[PDB]
């Protein structure tokens, strides 16, 4: 089973169909995906976010969010790989990741081990050098 875009209904109120989101309230994925897969770690911590949610002031496109995601353990493996692998593709930001690498449920599972806060998920993505 596992349509990713279907899974994607549940992100879409925040993060629009489109992938724009809402400045100031939701961040974009569409265009952002890509800049944050090309950071060496930035797959693991796509998987993060979904697992563990995210809290804390980050940046996007410029633009500043200082809000809150939960976290959506609750899917399935295959669920959260095909949701990734929606919001990597939905606007064509595999296309512009060089060597781009679809999200697996095995990869899923192993991050699983991690129990992770939001705090700590942030602390992830600092690491990563985005903005
Ligand atoms: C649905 C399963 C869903 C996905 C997929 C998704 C993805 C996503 C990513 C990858 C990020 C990280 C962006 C970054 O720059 O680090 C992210 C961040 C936030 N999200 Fe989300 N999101 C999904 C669902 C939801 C839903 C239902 C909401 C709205 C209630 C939401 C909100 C947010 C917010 C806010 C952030 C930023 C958190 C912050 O620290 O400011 N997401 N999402």
């Amino acid at each position: 089973q596992a349509d990713g875009a279907k899974i994607y209904a549940q992100c879409a109120g925040c993060h629009q169909q489109n992938g724009q989101g809402i400045p100031g309230a939701f961040p974009p994925l569409a265009g952002h995906v890509a800049e944050i897969l090309a950071k060496e770690g930035g797959r693991e911590y796509l998987i993060l976010v979904l697992l563990y949610g995210l809290q804390g002031q980050i940046e996007v496109k410029g633009m500043k969010y200082n809000g809150v995601m939960s976290s959506f353990a609750q899917l399935k493996d295959e669920e959260i790989a095909a949701v990734l692998n929606h919001i990597a593709t939905a606007w064509g930001d595999a296309k512009k990741v060089k060597g781009f690498k679809p999200f697996t449920a095995e990869e899923v599972k192993k991050l699983r081990a991690k129990k992770l806060t939001p705090q700590q998920v942030l602390a992830e993505r600092k690491k990563l050098g985005l903005k």
